[PDB]
């Protein structure tokens, strides 16, 4: 077995490498909401009264330029007004 | 076995490499909502009264330029007004 | 076995490579909603009264330019007003 | 077994390498909310009265330029007004 | 077994390397909120009255330029007004 990756590089890369080798990750989370994700054993077993109300108010705006998108020779601008 | 990846590179790439080798990932999550994802054993077993109300209010706007889209020689602009 | 990928590159790529080799992924999630995804064993077994109401209010707008679409020599603009 | 990564580099890279070798990650979390993530054994067993109210008020704005996107020769600007 | 990483470097890199070798991570958290993360055994067992109210008020703004995105030859500016 012989794994060869990115040998004799000459000039100015932009690299993002993760190497896993076996013989015998990237996570992004933005504005994530979870309600009552997990409870215990036997909750609210008898005569339970629950009023559940959630409010996410207001206008929401998301602006993303080139998500998961490498650049070689480029110009990127997010111009608002 | 001999894995060869990206040898003798000469100039100015834009690379995103993940290599897995076996012998014998990228996750993005934006504005994700989950209600009552998992509970325990025997909930609300007898005589349960539940009022469930969820409110996601307001106008919503999403703007994405070149999701999963590499650039070689380009211009990208998200011009608002 | 001999896997050869992207040898002797000369100039200015835009690459997105994932290599899996066996001998003997990319996930994007935007504005995903899940209600009551999974519960436990024997819920609401006897005499259960449930009022379930969900409200996703407001106008919604999505604008995506070249989803899963590489660029070689191009111009991309999302001009609003 | 012989793992070779990034040998004889010549000039000015921009590298992000994580190498795992076995023989015989990057996490970003921005504005994450969790309510009642996990409770103990047998909560609210008998005659429980709960009023649950959550308020996330105000307009929200997110602006991200080139999330997970290496740069080789480029200009990036987020110009607001 | 012989792991070789980043040999005979010549000039001006920008490196971020974590190497794990076995024979026989980076976490960023910004504005993270958790309510009632975990309680003990048998809470609120009998005749419990709870009024739960949470208020996250005010407009919120997040601006991020090149999250997880190395630079080779570039200019980055976040110009507000």
């Amino acid at each position: 077995l012989m794994v060869k990756v990115l040998d004799a590089v000459r000039g100015s890369p932009a690299i993002n490498v993760a190497v896993h080798v076996f013989r015998k990750i990237y996570k992004v989370e933005i504005d994530t909401k979870s309600y009552w994700k997990a409870l215990g054993s036997s909750p609210f077993h008898e005569h339970a009264e629950v009023v559940f109300t959630a409010n996410d108010s207001g206008p929401r705006r998301y602006t993303i330029a080139a998500l998961l998108s490498p650049y070689s020779y480029s110009t990127t601008a997010v111009v608002t007004n």
